[PDB]
């Protein structure tokens, strides 16, 4: 189990938001190494300081080389939290 979550980005309870903050990542990139890892993708937002990403509250991320760490605020948004597209619907 895992202690009840709320993304800092919706407000939707069942994830928690983190910031990815280096090293440069697309965001395809970024999204493609998290689902690499078996990580479930929440919605995501490009920010001045990297990206915020929802992840599961019972995920425990850890990817070699990234800093990925809970999200304290969410500030400088450069466009809405959205799901990242499926291909076929790219
Ligand atoms: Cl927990
Ligand atoms: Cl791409
Ligand atoms: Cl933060
Ligand atoms: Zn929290
Ligand atoms: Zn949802
Ligand atoms: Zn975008």
């Amino acid at each position: 189990g895992a202690m009840a979550e709320r993304s800092l980005l919706t407000g939707e309870e069942g994830w928690r938001t983190y910031k990815a903050t280096g090293p440069a990542l697309s965001l395809p990139a970024l999204v493609a190494l998290l689902k690499g890892q078996g990580l479930e993708v929440g919605k995501v937002a490009e920010a001045e300081g990297g990206f915020y990403v929802d992840l599961r509250p019972e995920a425990r991320p850890e990817v070699a080389g990234l800093r990925l760490e809970p999200a304290r605020r969410v500030e400088g948004l450069l466009e809405i939290p959205s799901r990242t597209r499926r291909p076929a619907r790219a």
